[PDB]
């Protein structure tokens, strides 16, 4: 029963509105030249195609472009030849989509695209999320206890050297943040970098988005039509599962930093 | 804090839930995909047969350019106007709110190596702050709801049933009131403004409030004229719905804790 007074919450609300306004202005400044280059590229490509081929007509070209856009919304890949029997909605991939929907990540790479699918998605999401929340809390507690006990043992071994009451806590917090961060985020980013054509920055951005639960869908593991291992979606989902508890703890630590900045 | 065995049992239950959901989704959704796959292949073959001059390699090059454009974030369906852009202040404000809220619609993404870094930094600092806002509003609403429950708690009138029946009825009434105010009335507003299917409107509202954020339907995705404050009002409704639902869930969680303590 925290019961923060109305003035405090409206202060936080004003802060949040300022935060979005600053974010919107910076994002507009960054995006506008890249968008301009994009707009020029597409206009130039359309003009070049029309000039190159007499047969093509603006109406027919627009119709083909519209059909391709509908295909992208549909989820079918227009490029080259799609395989009807394999490489789409594999038991692993559908499992991964179910894991994201319950996890709330929601990549958007694959969607129901049917009335029954949409109704199933709403019912399945509402039933699935409380269970996954309970599981996340339980896994977080178990991981926290095991990790803490391990730190306890390592510290107790190293407690005698350089004893300080400030340093013991600063070392414990820094050790937990870095040790968890390297395995949970740094190692998957490198593995993603090697397995797929994505650059290191893109891979790190992908890991931050999934662990953070934003799930933009700009980068999705397994999305590219390339050869994959037999069980790639389950291992990635399991990594997301273990990673989320630690990232939630990190979010709590940043929240604590914010509150302290409060006084 | 629960036993390790309980975590394994819940993990097994969630995995079985995921497998049954994945199988149902796969069976439910392969016919639509097949019809789509046939439609795209027929459209491409029809285009090739219709025009002799256009070769398959050129068609593939165009398809690759269009898919890159969709990934880039610029629609190719119609000739664009440089003055009007996707990264407008209202839309950028909506995207920033989406980032802090972890909805992650994904229609608009940084698509730049500086923008992506700013996105990770912005999301990490913003999200705990949004969490504190959500918790503060949730607890204030919980306090008003508790006072209202106490007000209706007295039952000296005719047909006063058990307290358990009363609490269940109050919870059901509150959930129905929230569902009507946020799940259904905005869905009708969205249906009116964007001409979406009646099922699609609730699907979008559930996804947005739930925070899964597939990106299939976005308030500002369609390129049609909109009110100047459409994106800010939509984000304001998202915040109000999330906060109210968070308050209701917190009240149920506290009551659940009490129930567990009892008997
Ligand atoms: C309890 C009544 C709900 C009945 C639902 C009937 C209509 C369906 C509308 C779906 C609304 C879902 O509303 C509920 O809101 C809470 C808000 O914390 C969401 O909770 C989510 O919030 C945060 C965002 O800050 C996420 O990072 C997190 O993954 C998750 O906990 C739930 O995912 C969702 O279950
Ligand atoms: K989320
Ligand atoms: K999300
Ligand atoms: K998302």
């Amino acid at each position: 029963t925290t019961v923060m007074k109305w003035k405090t919450v409206l202060a936080i609300f004003l802060l949040v509105v300022l935060y979005l306004i600053i974010g919107a202005t910076v994002f507009k400044a960054l995006e506008q030249p890249e968008e301009g280059l994009q707009k020029y590229r597409i206009i130039q490509e359309k003009i070049d195609f029309l000039s190159m081929h007499t047969c093509v007509q603006t109406s027919e070209l627009e119709d083909l472009v519209k059909q391709v856009v509908l295909a992208i919304r549909a989820g079918v890949n227009p490029s080259g030849h799609p395989s009807q029997e394999s490489s789409m909605w594999d038991l692993s991939s559908s499992f991964f989509f179910a894991g994201t929907v319950i996890t709330t990540i929601g990549f958007g790479n694959v969607s129901p695209h049917t009335e029954g699918g949409r109704i199933f998605c709403i019912i399945y999401a509402l039933l699935g999320i409380p269970l996954f929340g309970f599981l996340l809390a339980g896994v977080g507690d178990q991981l926290g206890t095991i990790f803490g006990k391990g730190i306890a043992k390592v510290e107790k071994m190293f407690v005698k050297w350089n004893v300080s009451q400030t340093k013991i806590r600063v070392t414990s917090t820094v050790l937990f943040i870095l040790f968890g961060c390297l395995l949970f985020v740094a190692l998957p980013a490198l593995i993603f970098q090697h397995i797929e054509g994505w650059s290191a920055l893109e891979s790190i951005y992908f890991v931050v988005i999934t662990l953070t639960t934003i799930g933009f869908g700009d980068f999705v593991a397994g999305g590219s039509e390339i050869e994959y291992l037999d069980y790639y979606k389950p291992i990635v989902w399991f990594w997301i599962l273990v990673g989320l508890a630690y990232f939630a703890a990190v979010l709590s630590m940043i929240g604590d930093w914010l509150r302290v900045i409060s006084k």
